[PDB]
């Protein structure tokens, strides 16, 4: 509640909120991320990944070419500011950042990197 | 168009787009497959297959067991919405469907269905 | 020399040789395979995997249903004599086996195990 | 038997014959091939394949880069003078060709052009 969020991802390509606002008197921010469902993480698997809304389509376009087996991330990908696992129906995962990586004013996007998602699986978040 | 997308197989196993909007005032919804690169058909072939989510696993495993000759795909495959024929490089196929085959509270996948080119070659429709 | 052959699987999909003898006077024989070509190991990954020409078709299928994951090898799967990684571009790995596990009136097979490769990337092995 | 010969290929990658001398007083000759075992076309598939003695390794080369749907043959290739198609276990083709074709004097290989096969399964052929 005051320093974490939690989202479900589900078999209708949706997470359960499109828009998130840090406390920045957080030390740090916390999703914790869930699948309903009952599809496999190869046909609707989803991550949550944060990046600056200008750095979002080559964090995708990237992504979605590293596979599966990369969690549809570029490995070391220095634009992604934090991300959970990718994860299928049933799985969990959760992801843990230092709020100090985020200013006031900065556009950022979440967004699912499974391929095809991230036009459908997307939201905002700010630092306040 | 407003009634069409283009779209590009290559050979690194990619396609040039993994979300496709079908506008729901069109009547028919046209896909125009290209195939950059000049790998041989039998080494780097694409099509563009469409189904649901939930029919996609099967649609794929079913269509690489049915082979070459039958272009990956499961001939009269009930699951199949709409595909285009297995192509080469510098080749092009076209399929028209029609969006009544399509339902606002569903979800699709395309993909191709040659073997294992679905790890990266899949995507999301959308009617709106 | 006389106990090993090098080959090279590449990004055409092929190996560089369809045809191996294993000299029956070595007591193990080494295979080093290597990867020419640029293509990542997701989209063109070799290995090389050994069975006779009666279990080739059940350990590709197996194998394919097992996952990147795995080598594209069902795990522990008895009909697999001898196997190297799955490696991408730029990558070599090595496998050595006993010559005593190969009989005499015997037909054998190599082959890659990654999804479609073995349609052109399977050759024989003949012990003399 | 005057402008003829019958000709297997078996589960142990051996043609029954390595040596054929075609009657030039022929106005055609005719291959017989039968495939005897019980190994299917997809991993013991044998065909009868002609060529120049300096022609045979292209053939085999680019045969098998083919694939099964192709027979193992490239298409139209100019080097080929007669071929069966590919055969499994209990399959029989013929191939018959005109003698004009073959020239006194020079020197032809026939093969089969599975993978690997080449190696094992190859023999003269003459004309007298
Ligand atoms: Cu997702
Ligand atoms: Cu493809
Ligand atoms: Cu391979
Ligand atoms: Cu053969």
């Amino acid at each position: 509640a005051e320093c974490s969020v939690d989202i479900q991802g589900n078999d209708q390509m949706q997470f359960n909120t499109n828009a998130i606002c840090v406390d920045k008197s957080c030390k740090q921010f916390t999703v914790n991320l869930s699948h309903p469902g009952n599809l496999p993480k190869n046909v609707m698997g989803h991550n949550w990944v944060l990046s600056t809304a200008a750095d979002m389509q080559g964090v995708v376009t990237d992504g979605m070419a590293s596979g599966l087996d990369k969690d549809y991330l570029k490995p070391d990908d220095s634009r992604v500011i934090a991300h959970t696992k990718l994860i299928g129906s049933g799985e969990k995962d959760s992801v843990t950042f230092d709020v100090s990586k985020l200013k006031e004013g900065e556009q950022y996007m979440f967004f699912c990197t499974f391929p095809g998602h991230s036009a459908l699986m997307k939201g905002t978040l700010t630092l306040k």
